């Protein structure tokens, strides 16, 4: 019953799981004169199939778009990894405020809100449950939102919520434009890090672009009336679902551009 409220938020949650306290927690915060420029890093190739998406659901701590990840159709390749990555899911982090919403902050700024696209290494691990407990298991691509013009695809999502309210709840969700949710610049930067939620395992090749997206405030504000609790719970609303920046222990961000 880990959460974002007073009593089971982010900096309780080392007393369920220790590893909160880990050598390679994220979110961090990018501090662009420690950034490396490296020129062994590849661009960011992207084979998706907006067929691939099938439901979105409210987790109690974001809304999840689901994927069918049998196939290699929607995967991540290039950037700093090895192999093929396989799309697994898209969830969204923000704030209260629509100035201090997103995971990672760039030079001490925050964005209005942080979109993670999760995948996972299938030419190593039978499944993604699998990938979660090893260090080259996933790659988690992260956009900022800053407010401005609607993005439709963010639209397509934010009609949904209604029907998706209570945790738990679904509904079909298919033909999605995911690659209209990435920038046109595909800059970034690269750690090492883990889950920004319990388990908070430290699985994760972090890959953020530099360009954020537009969300309107009327958009982002929709996300906030989803509820962290269930049907027939006394209601409890997801306002804020953003982990605070973790410390860097010395990890190198590397950056794809100069
Ligand atoms: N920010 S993150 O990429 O680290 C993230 C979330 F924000 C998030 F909300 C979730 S979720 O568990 O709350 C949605 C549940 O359907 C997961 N998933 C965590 C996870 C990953 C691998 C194995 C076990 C749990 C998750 F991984
Ligand atoms: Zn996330």
């Amino acid at each position: 019953s880990w959460g974002y409220r007073e009593h089971n938020g982010p900096i309780h949650w080392k007393e369920f799981f220790p590893i909160a306290d880990g050598d390679q927690q994220s979110p961090i915060e990018i501090k662009t004169k420690e950034v490396k420029y490296d020129s062994s890093l590849r661009p960011l190739s992207i084979k998706y199939d907006p067929s691939s998406a099938k439901i979105i659901s409210n987790s109690g701590h974001s809304f999840n778009v689901d994927f069918d990840d049998t196939e290699n159709k929607s995967v991540l390749r290039g950037g700093p990894l090895t192999g093929s990555y396989r799309l697994r899911q898209v969830h969204l982090h923000w704030g209260s405020a629509d100035d201090h919403g997103s995971e990672h902050i760039v030079d001490g700024v925050s964005y209005a809100a942080e979109l993670h696209v999760v995948h996972w290494n299938s030419d190593k691990y039978p499944s993604f449950v699998e990938a979660a407990h090893e260090p080259d298991g996933l790659a988690v691509l992260g956009v900022f939102l800053q407010i401005g013009e609607p993005n439709s695809q963010l639209q397509k999502i934010t009609d949904t919520l209604d029907s998706i309210k209570e945790k738990g709840k679904q509904t079909r969700f298919t033909n999605f434009d995911l690659l209209s949710l990435l920038p046109p610049s595909w800059d970034y930067w690269t750690y090492p890090g883990s889950l920004t939620v319990p388990p908070l395992l430290e699985s994760v090749t972090w890959i953020v672009l530099k360009q954020p997206i537009n969300i309107s405030s009327q958009q982002l504000a929709k996300f906030r009336s989803l509820l962290c609790t269930a049907e027939g719970e006394a209601a409890a609303f997801l306002v804020s679902n953003h982990r605070p920046p973790q410390p860097l222990k010395g990890r190198k961000v590397r950056a794809s551009f100069h």
